[PDB]
């Protein structure tokens, strides 16, 4: 598997103990792995692969123990032949569920190496430091979760009820002070708002933040830091139709524009019920996307192999702006087999879409195993299709990522992308 074609999850991998991110040194996706602050870079977007590997979005490299026994873990080239070695494959062990400080239900597990049976481990017991593998000893620092933000609640530009101006970040890179500006087709005016309270800027991937930690003062976009002053509520009681206030969870103050004309600098201030403290989400309507599987090929008496490409079909240019809009739409909800999918499936699909704007990156893929894990002796290869329609134009968008399932059946997989076929024919699912 040159690329991870059967991912189960994409996101930050967090220590249960410290809540720090599992980090590759620098930003290139290769090198030593240790804990660090979560910095929004693509190397900290970890890919939990169905083949047992753990990869990342910065570089197509694998979490790898440096030697046998207790050993350091680094991001290095995935070994593919004659097979991926058990040393670069991992499984989930025991689980812990918990509610994090943002109110999200998370699931942490042990991450166990298949060769040694040792646990992914952080030096010591505080959940900070160098990451390697070590005997499993049940402590919190050997539990890891892929961070869920919870559902994406809303998204788009935030337009002020008083002025009709939009939240904007100084400059164009999505970082720094937030103030009011004319609503335009700039990426840094687009935000996504989650159940965990975060309001995340599309340009920078950084969070709507109050200076310091007490929730009182100037508002800007700064590194998402998991603190309560970066959590926002949008209570029905403070709404006027689709224009609503945003109350800071730490201070209980309103997102506010200086004075009362809705034209100046943005911070938090005592709520006062005035129109300049209310904002509407402005976005174009796209239909709820649907996921299906397309047959690539079948071989009834051996392995199926075929070239697979990441393709996007759309009547117009998929600009940076279209891409952000489609990512937002996907994350809000997807239908598979007439049903909604879990938050991790939509979060991961939206991330895969964002990370699929670099071309076809064609590869040859061979079904060596059924999606359920057994050796592939016959069956079909299936490629994902995500379809949505922009409502104002009626233009259908079809995205075919390099996300595949190998099954024993001529019937399409009964499992959504980012979930695992439980049996060879793929009629039910695990890891949902
Ligand atoms: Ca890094
Ligand atoms: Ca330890
Ligand atoms: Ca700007
Ligand atoms: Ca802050
Ligand atoms: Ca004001
Ligand atoms: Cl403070
Ligand atoms: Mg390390
Ligand atoms: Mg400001």
């Amino acid at each position: 598997q040159v690329l991870c074609t059967n991912p189960l999850d994409i996101g930050e991998l967090r220590s249960f103990k410290s809540k720090q991110c599992v980090d590759i040194v620098g930003n290139q996706g290769s090198g030593n792995i240790a804990t660090y602050d979560c910095d929004g870079l693509s190397d900290q977007q970890i890919i939990i692969c169905g083949d047992g590997t753990i990869r990342n979005e910065a570089r197509n490299y694998c979490f790898t123990p440096d030697g046998s026994g207790n050993a350091n873990v680094m991001s290095s080239p995935c070994t593919l032949y004659p097979e991926i070695p058990s040393s670069q494959r991992w499984r989930q062990g025991r689980r812990k569920t918990f509610t994090d400080n943002g109110g999200i239900e998370q699931v942490a597990t042990e991450i166990i190496n298949l060769a040694s049976g040792k646990c992914l481990d952080i030096e010591g017991s505080d959940g900070t430091g160098d990451i390697g593998v070590y005997d499993c000893q049940n402590l919190d620092d050997q539990y890891f979760y892929v961070r869920s933000r919870g559902p994406e609640l809303f998204y788009g530009r935030l337009r002020n009820e008083k002025s009709d101006l939009c939240l904007d970040v100084e400059g164009s890179d999505g970082k720094g002070n937030v103030l009011m500006y004319s609503c335009e087709d700039n990426l840094d005016q687009w935000f996504r708002y989650y159940e965990n309270g975060e309001i995340v800027n599309a340009k920078s991937g950084m969070c709507l933040d109050v200076e310091g930690s007490d929730g009182s003062g100037n508002v800007g976009i700064y590194r998402c830091d998991d603190l309560r002053d970066q959590m926002w509520s949008r209570p029905n009681a403070y709404c006027n139709g689709d224009y609503c206030s945003f109350l800071n969870k730490e201070s209980n103050k309103c997102l506010d524009v200086s004075g009362d004309q809705g034209t100046g600098d943005v911070g938090t201030w005592q709520c006062d019920g005035l129109p300049d403290q209310r904002f509407k989400w402005v976005f174009d309507d796209w239909e709820v996307p649907t996921a299906t599987w397309n047959m690539v090929g079948c071989d009834q008496n051996g392995k199926v192999s075929q070239q697979i490409s990441n393709t996007i079909s759309f009547s117009s240019t998929v600009t940076a702006g279209v891409a952000v809009e489609v990512s937002s739409t996907i994350e809000k909800g997807v239908i598979f087999a007439k049903a909604t999918v879990s938050v991790k499936v939509t979060a991961s699909l939206s991330k895969a879409w964002t990370n699929s704007q670099s071309g076809t990156t064609a590869i040859t893929y061979t079904c060596d195993n059924y999606d359920s894990d057994e050796e592939f002796t016959r069956g079909c290869m299936w490629q994902l299709a995500i379809e949505t329609t922009e409502v104002k134009s009626g233009d259908l968008l079809v995205w075919n990522p390099q996300i595949v399932k190998c099954t024993r059946s001529n019937t399409a997989p009964g499992c959504a992308p980012f979930t695992k076929c439980a049996n060879e024919d793929c009629t039910f699912c695990t890891d949902i």
